[PDB]
């Protein structure tokens, strides 16, 4: 399977790249060894010391992650398991670094360093993806890495605003950022345990992982998007950027003589940096080895999958049932040549739509698997772009067509909105999630302004505006301006009868708008 990428920037820029990378080599080497350190005994297991280093490691890696490709084009042809990475950013509305992109995958490293020419018998492994551990809300910390914000990732575990964990929704809220109906059922888990595993998630609300994931970017649906959503509208700070930079190499040196002093507790011969080398293959085993087993009796349990196939697809992506999930036919069958297509569709849910309800072989299938991952990320994709791919002859008819058909019926599933009009929407407005998004946000003129989209398809689209509208007296122009003004409908309809008068509603309008008389 192919992994790689070139460098395309200056000598200059390259040495920068270089240092970078090799200094979150550095740190994720720290978050293997801790993790070696807290299986290696029990009392280890509990000790509160040996959790807060590891999770400093967590974000030191963090944080030169996000340093990656600081101009967002330092780097081409980025390639992670045969895919073209490059692209897939390209054609996510805020576009972004290619490199960053790949890095917050399991093995997404490998491209990068080839890129920066670093010695694969090095194994300069750097991952972003811890779960159970991480200090930060899991999905953001991966957004915050994708994004480049050194400026948000905090360089202490001290540091950790409560609004990027604990309190996570406080972050959101303070953003105003609107959060679709499916996000307000991952919210009511992740408010409880805002470290619950992704699968997890999809389990309890019955949806695949895609589903709750989405798209790493503000236009699609689910945590990654929302997220996205957020981060995005935060304005970079570059001073707090250059403070944090110019702390972390020093903070990364005091993590590893704690490290030294603290193993004196739990090994007969102290954990150095000369030890992780020498070591390196064993704890970045041990690391991964419980995920590997979840991840194997869950696809034998869960999705039916023979014993054999089952364990061999977790140690192929490194226990990341989500990846399995997003993975070609062709490249799993690649990697497990025993595995049948039966048990693909089974765990890979856009393949066995694409096949069963699109009639796609699973080679047309697989176009789009590659392309564009999920059906998710079918939806977060501008139809203009996917047709000029298929112009292009870089997609078949066949799957082309099953696209467009996919994206129209994200719309025609709406009262009132026909095949034209829903054409005419992303034609107008890119894709089905930025018309969602323009809904949520109330933009109603602007959706008004294409042709087709009377007072039924806005009724159906826009959430409080029926309502709103159906108050007589209250015309399209005031329910936006409301609907904007206080954020949605049941804050319109709680708001103050005085500050709703200065609205310009009659008493007779605020009385229908609260239920009273
Ligand atoms: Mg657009």
């Amino acid at each position: 399977l192919v992994y790689d990428a070139e460098f395309v920037g200056s000598e200059r820029e390259f040495e920068e790249e270089r240092e970078t990378f090799l200094k979150g080599v550095k740190a994720y080497d720290g978050v293997l060894a801790t993790r070696y350190l807290m299986e290696r005994s029990s009392s280890a297991k509990n000790d509160e010391e040996l959790l807060e280093l590891h999770q400093n490691f967590i974000l030191l890696t963090g944080s030169y992650a996000c340093s990656i490709d600081p101009t967002e084009d330092r780097y081409q042809n980025v390639i992670v398991r045969g895919v073209n990475f490059d692209e897939r950013v390209q054609r996510l509305s805020t576009g972004g670094s290619p490199a960053r992109y790949a890095i917050v995958y399991r093995r997404g490293w490998r491209a990068i360093a080839k890129a920066l020419d670093i010695d694969e018998e090095d194994v300069p492994a750097i991952e972003v993806r811890a779960v159970k551990r991480n200090p930060l809300q899991p999905a953001l910390y991966r957004i915050l890495v994708r994004y480049g914000r050194v400026d948000l990732m905090p360089v202490t575990v001290d540091e950790v605003p409560p609004e990027m964990a604990g309190e996570f929704e406080r972050l959101i809220e303070r953003y105003d950022v609107p959060i679709d109906e499916k996000e307000e059922r991952i919210l009511e888990i992740l408010r409880e345990n805002p470290w619950t595993p992704h699968d997890e998630i999809a389990r309890r609300l019955g949806l695949s992982v895609s589903e709750v994931e989405g798209e790493k970017d503000p236009e699609s649906s689910g945590i990654y998007s929302l997220w996205s959503r957020v981060v995005v509208n935060i304005e970079y700070d570059e001073r707090t950027a250059k403070r944090h930079v110019k702390r972390r190499d020093r903070l990364l040196e005091e993590l590893y003589e704690h490290l030294e002093e603290l193993s004196e507790r739990y090994l007969r011969h102290p954990l150095t940096r000369r030890w992780i080398v020498e070591h390196k293959r064993d704890i970045m085993r041990r690391y991964l080895e419980q995920r590997i087993v979840e991840c194997a009796l869950k696809l034998q349990d869960r999705y039916g999958i023979r014993e054999d196939v089952a364990l061999c697809l977790a140690r192929a992506f490194d226990g990341s049932i989500s990846m399995i999930a997003t993975t070609p036919y062709r490249t799993l069958k690649d990697v497990c040549p025993d595995l049948t297509l039966e048990e693909a569709k089974s765990v890979n849910r856009t393949l066995a739509t694409l096949i069963d309800e699109h009639g796609l072989s699973p080679d047309a299938a697989d176009e789009l698997i590659e392309h564009f991952e999920s059906i998710a990320g079918i939806l977060a994709t501008d139809l203009e772009e996917i047709e000029r791919m298929y112009e292009e002859g870089r997609l078949s008819e066949e799957a082309y067509r099953a696209a467009v058909e996919i994206q129209l019926a994200e719309l025609t599933k709406k009262e009132g909105v026909g095949r034209k009009t829903a054409e005419r929407l992303l034609r107008a407005f890119g894709n089905p999630e930025r018309v969602k998004q323009l809904a949520r946000e109330f933009e109603i003129e602007k959706l008004a302004s294409v042709e087709g989209v009377g007072e039924r398809v806005l009724r159906s689209l826009v959430p409080g505006y029926a309502s709103l509208i159906s108050i007589r007296g209250i015309d399209r122009e005031r329910a936006e301006r409301l609907l904007k003004k206080y954020g949605g409908y049941s804050k319109v309809r709680e708001a103050g009868v005085e500050e709703l008068r200065e609205d310009g509603l009659t008493d007779a309008q605020i009385r229908e708008l609260k239920g009273l008389k």
